[PDB]
């Protein structure tokens, strides 16, 4: 018998704490991935930008459903960003859903961002996946033209 | 005494059966038309014939 390390008590408490917190962070953050990628799963082409901001509100009131924990991590000031970037989503579904949309127009923004993509499923997962928040500037010059 | 007439009750429990029967019928029909409203309002995005 001797004084056990009381350190290695106190890690396995901080281990087992910082995981149930992180294990709660995954299923948000699971849940908010999943919500969006199937959002974005669609072309959205003929739907209006208000139905993606509820679903952007939706978003605000999960990231406001966990308590403070996880509001000082740095996944919850990723997803904050993303829900900035997200409003910039809804500041690009104007050209989404815009005149501007034609075949020309979509082979010049295609040769802009160098992605390839096919006309029948316009899975805008992709055009998200080419960050909007990255290629701002071309995507900006193709709109203004 | 107060012999009642029976048929009256038994008309009772025939309309509550069929009562149910049609509550499931019209369950199963309010999923026909849910799943109608949803291909239904669609503004034709994404959805093939």
């Amino acid at each position: 018998d001797t004084g056990l390390l009381s350190g290695s008590e106190e890690r396995v408490q901080v281990a087992l704490e910082e995981l149930q917190d992180l294990k709660g962070v995954w299923s948000e953050l699971s849940k908010v991935w999943e919500q969006i990628d199937q959002m974005k799963e669609q072309p959205w082409v003929s739907v209006q930008p208000r139905k993606l901001r509820q679903n952007l509100d939706a978003l605000l009131n999960q990231l406001k459903s966990f308590p403070a924990r996880l509001r000082q991590y740095a996944s919850y000031e990723f997803v904050q960003r993303l829900l900035k970037g997200y409003m910039k989503i809804n500041m690009l579904v104007i050209e989404l859903k815009s005149e501007a949309l034609k075949d020309r127009h979509w082979k010049q923004l295609m040769k802009r961002l160098h992605v390839n993509w096919v006309v029948s499923e316009l899975t805008l997962g992709q055009i998200w996946d080419v960050d909007l928040q990255k290629n701002e500037a071309i995507v900006k010059d193709v709109l203004l033209v």
